[PDB]
């Protein structure tokens, strides 16, 4: 069976546990609860194979951020995730790149731009700016919310593609 080693990332609040939540349980958490790490494995058909998903939703809180390298070295891909209403997690998307490239010594990991909140009508982040910074790396964007679930099932399918893609 294949198993696929994904780590979510991104800012504190940017939604990566509504997003993970939403993926496994198919409904939306409204409350705020800081994560420090939480991992789940899941199977799933994706084009016609049977994935394990191997899921770790970590924390965006700066003050765990030396618990990276080593989720950043067993990890296979990275969805990188920022609010479409928070500028600042924009902006931290290319850190987060950048620690993963470093760790991984490789210029070329399978990662998913993601922009979260998108039901919302407060955006702050151009979907156009968003696009370019993607392919400004090579990578997909997409767009995303927990809430309605769009674009949910495609940004973790989309990002086994590329685990698959670059394999
Ligand atoms: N409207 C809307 N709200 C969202 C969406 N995703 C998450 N939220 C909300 O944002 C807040 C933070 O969501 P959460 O999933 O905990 O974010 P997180 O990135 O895991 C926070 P941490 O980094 O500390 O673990 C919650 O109030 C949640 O309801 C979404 O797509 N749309
Ligand atoms: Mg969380």
């Amino acid at each position: 069976m294949t198993e696929y080693k994904l780590v979510v990332v991104g800012a504190d609040g940017v939604g990566k546990s509504a997003l993970t939540i939403q993926l496994i349980q198919n409904h939306f958490v409204d409350e705020y609860d800081p994560t420090i790490e939480d991992s789940y494995r899941k199977q799933v058909v994706i084009d016609g194979e049977t994935c394990l998903l191997d899921i770790l939703d970590t924390a965006g809180q700066e003050e765990y951020s030396a618990m990276r390298d080593q989720y950043m070295r067993t990890g296979e891909g990275f969805l990188c995730v920022f609010a479409i209403n928070n500028t600042k997690s924009f902006e931290d998307i290319h850190h987060y790149r950048e620690q993963i490239k470093r760790v991984k010594d490789s210029e070329d990991v399978p990662m998913v731009l993601v922009g979260n909140k998108c039901d919302l009508p407060s955006r702050t982040v151009d979907t156009k700016q968003a696009q370019d910074l993607a392919r400004s790396y090579g990578i997909p964007f997409i767009e995303t919310s927990a809430k309605t679930r769009q674009g949910v099932d495609d940004a973790f399918y989309t990002l086994v593609r590329e685990i698959r893609k670059h394999k």
